[PDB]
């Protein structure tokens, strides 16, 4: 159905013009919140494959070190070397069990981010397709003013153009939407309205969500980089003094 209030003055028509061309501008809005979500998910493949090679070769250390210590099994406690083999893998142990630690975080980071993408697309198509929507409803109004007996309405009308804000925002959005609290109000549009600025607000949420997971993912591949490099120096000296024997 069609939005029954009808603009009153000039100001209301100047009014209902920008909304519409905030309207308009929704559906660019929303896929320029998402970008970056929609960028940063497609590494994260990349990002789960970099974190389980940290783990195999973590895994293909520590057996190293291992079979260095059953190398040394016969020497007795006292031997100066295998006391440097046992130490070494020991150590080697203990640094995979936090590679392991830092690989599951980036585990939950990436499905963070798989889900939290999904649901970001999801409030972008809701946004654009409210936004696309209400538009066509605004723009029938204006057209119905150019007809208005109100000459100044009338007037008004036929100096408003159609035009696209590039710049929209919910709270430009919102502020548009509270210049003519009769069409805001309207039932033709008012749930359709409200859910444009909740389908924006939590795009905006989730992306921010997104960005804040994956600074969390790197420094949990950082940390696990760092206990790798523990384990594989220390494997090697189990590895190097396990061949003086």
């Amino acid at each position: 159905g069609e939005i029954k209030v009808e603009l009153e003055d000039s100001d209301d028509v100047a009014a209902a013009c920008e909304l519409r061309a905030q309207l308009a501008g929704v559906s660019i809005a929303s896929g320029i919140l998402l970008r970056p979500a929609v960028i940063r998910n497609a590494t994260t493949e990349f990002s789960r494959k970099k974190s389980e090679d940290i783990l195999a070769k973590g895994g293909a250390a520590v057996e190293r070190a291992s079979a260095a210590v059953d190398r040394v099994s016969g020497l007795d406690k006292t031997n100066e070397t295998a006391q440097k083999v046992r130490k070494a893998a020991a150590v080697a142990h203990h640094a995979l069990e936090h590679v392991k630690e830092e690989v599951e975080i980036v585990a939950k980071k990436v499905n963070e981010i798989i889900e939290l993408t999904a649901g970001a697309t999801e409030h972008a198509k809701g946004a654009k397709a409210n936004g696309d929507a209400s538009a066509v409803k605004v723009s029938n109004l204006l057209a119905r003013a150019k007809e208005s007996e109100n000459q100044y309405v009338k007037e008004a009308a036929e100096e408003c153009s159609e035009s696209t804000n590039y710049d929209v925002t919910a709270k430009s959005l919102a502020a548009a939407l509270d210049k003519l609290p009769g069409v805001k109000e309207d039932n033709a549009v008012k749930t359709t309205f409200q859910s444009i600025l909740t389908s924006l607000d939590n795009l905006d949420k989730d992306v921010k969500s997104v960005e804040q997971r994956a600074e969390e993912l790197e420094t949990a591949l950082e940390k696990a980089e760092r206990q790798l490099e523990k384990a594989e120096k220390a494997a090697e000296e189990a590895e190097t003094e396990s061949s003086k024997v």
